[PDB]
């Protein structure tokens, strides 16, 4: 895989490219491409020119790193993600993730869309990320498989603390005072590999599991984030309710998807300028 | 693992090689391999003779495919299949099935043994497969993972619709009209990896997750089945009932498998016979 | 698939064999914070794991990385002070490779031991759970040491698992255990493996909860799998070294520090508990 120099490397170079000094990054996920565009002074990077950074392949994912400042506050931003089934080991998924932390970021904002799992949930509903559930992980699929670098963080770290609880009450507390609108849900996410959408019997699985919502990312990036002690904040936009019988002839699809989150952007745009407002500044 | 140039090498050597032309193409599972005595105009290919298909190693796996007709449709079988187990990854698993599809088959029906986990299933009985839980497929082993060709289909396919739902209605109906004894079961399967056999805990832990029947194939294939526009028809022979409690000296194996294969021959060869009248023609010959 | 031949497991065993004059009937895997059992063995023969022939190197704090031959209690015993886990790189069959190894020098009986987190609220810290029972999670999604062909020299293609712990071991210890007035039962439950090497979330916890698990590691369960492949009478149990968290309002947090901690604690315990379970070992039929 990768040498802790790699890491270095990638961090040194974007370093010297750039006067942009980042305390938070942040991942845009499938159709959420649209929360760099309230970033100030951009300046863009593809990741085609950012040594050992992977592609994003998936339609939705714009694959570039944007350094700017939202809502006066400086950023690095993610426009596209990778994901395991896309072919990609989970230490090149989660590659940035120490990168960030070599740059000087201290906290990660994990985004993404997600299959309703909960049947509380509409499309168009932002979920607050209380914890998850790593189904790859329980079988080996962890990208902290492998020798430990100390210099990232321990060997066994503990995971139960993950979402950060203070920015989660803040955000709560602050669409409480709204009243407009859909409230702010909040719940657990399952990351599932794919690339398949689930049937109507993993559908109730996941469910019995205790999940709220569904996905195929984000997971490891959290773990890897947590490893080297990142304050992590999470939260998924419901793009679909998941099928969950077998009456239906609706049927999960990648263009809905899309079009929830265009649908949403002015939204997700709010809420995020309003999340980075209850980011601590650094000590 | 496999280019697009592989899979065509593959269907123009066996179209060059046999004037059969399938619309059906059949999977036989363990002690299953029997449902191609009925062929008629049979022409058989050993495996290790079609390039870049993959090698059965399995007991009860004979690793042949033959074209014929059953019951006056034009099918290919594959008696015999291949595992994850076996040291296979999944596209070679489930090369077979895109192969298939370029020969111009339009229907895949998956079989195989399975051990029944709902209590209400008998040694014998046919288990219609409505739906089924990929737990491979959670952790990342899903034959569709990697970078996707749209020759073959979707980045994304859904599967909440993966096993017809016409044919299952029709096989039903026609079957509660024979009269016979055990009623044609229907359920969800469980893919695990094998090879060993479940615990006490394992069996307890797919019953609660819903699951009626557990085996070690079948679903790989009909992910790929369906990423590239196949129907799918599938269904389970039980062949044992998994072990439930910690008192019985039972233990599962694979001979008893295939002992009950042998027993229920008579009742599948009439079950696939009429499913093969529950399968649509064309819309054009 | 498998990277190991049958003539690498040979070549281990008759480098051992050709080595020591010890001749093993029990094997003992001592995991994490538990390599203290190897202390009571008289005769004792040590050997480094990093000279053994194939041998793979354990990488983990509390994880000696000696095999140690001897007699516990006057059996035939040798003993692996440390072991190897998934989560450190290790493919299943070198995580398995000593397993086999032990086979072939005439071993007949694995006493597998490791330390766990707590799932069923009714376990204390400290407490000794006998496995009645396993859920190999990893195993169900492909990470399975029998993967690949199968040599016939081992065992069969598809071997049964529900009765992986030896019924009669565990009904003589528990027996033996309670004449001996011990304040504290001995537990007994289903282990659960998850590869790691993260700490569970509290919804995993209760994922694991709802799946019947009673405690909760990450490792073991390869171990066995590969033992009742090549027919080794199999016997289990871990050390409850912590409870795993199960609300959000907890300010505790699983750490490997308070793991090994917690066998330091246990180990007079454990001392004890291996003696009720050496006499409880049957003979082979011929010496
Ligand atoms: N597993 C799963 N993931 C999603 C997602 C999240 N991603 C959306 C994209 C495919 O549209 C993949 O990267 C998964 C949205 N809806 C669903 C769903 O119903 N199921
Ligand atoms: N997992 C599992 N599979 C089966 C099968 C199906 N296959 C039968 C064959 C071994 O007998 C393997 O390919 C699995 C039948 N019974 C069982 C069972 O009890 N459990
Ligand atoms: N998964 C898991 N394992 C353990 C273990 C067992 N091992 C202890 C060591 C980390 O301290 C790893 O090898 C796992 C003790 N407590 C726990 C727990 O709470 N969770």
């Amino acid at each position: 895989g990768y040498t802790y120099e790699d890491y270095k490397n990638t961090a040194e170079y974007l370093l010297s490219h750039t006067k942009h000094r980042p305390q938070v990054a942040i991942i845009c996920g499938s159709g959420l491409g649209g929360l760099t565009d309230k970033l100030t002074q951009a300046q863009i990077f593809d990741y085609s020119e950012i040594p050992n950074f992977p592609r994003s392949t998936v339609p939705g994912h714009a694959g570039r790193l944007v350094f700017g400042f939202l809502n006066g506050r400086a950023c690095v931003m993610m426009q596209g993600r990778f994901h395991m089934y896309e072919g990609y080991p989970l230490y090149k998924v989660t590659f940035p993730v120490r990168v960030f932390h070599l740059l000087g970021v201290d906290t990660l904002v994990v985004t993404n869309a997600a299959g309703g799992l909960n049947p509380k949930f509409e499309v168009g509903d932002i979920m607050l990320i209380r914890d998850h559930i790593n189904l790859p992980g329980f079988s080996g699929q962890n990208p902290l498989r492998g020798p430990n670098d100390e210099r990232f963080g321990d060997r066994f770290p503990a995971m139960s603390d993950a979402y950060d609880r203070t920015m989660r009450q803040r955000a709560l507390s602050t669409y409480k005072q709204m009243g407009e609108q859909r409230e702010l849900q909040e719940g657990t996410y399952v990351m599932v590999a794919g690339p398949s959408f689930e049937t109507v019997a993993e559908c109730r699985v996941l469910q019995k599991l205790g999940a709220d919502a569904v996905g195929m990312s984000t997971v490891p990036e959290v773990i890897v984030a947590r490893h080297c002690g990142l304050r992590v904040f999470g939260f998924s936009l419901i793009t679909n309710k998941v099928i969950m019988d077998y009456e239906s002839l609706e049927k999960a699809n990648w263009e809905e998807v899309l079009a929830a989150g265009k649908q949403a952007a002015q939204k997700l745009e709010q809420f995020v300028s309003i999340l980075m407002a209850s980011i601590p500044l650094p000590d």
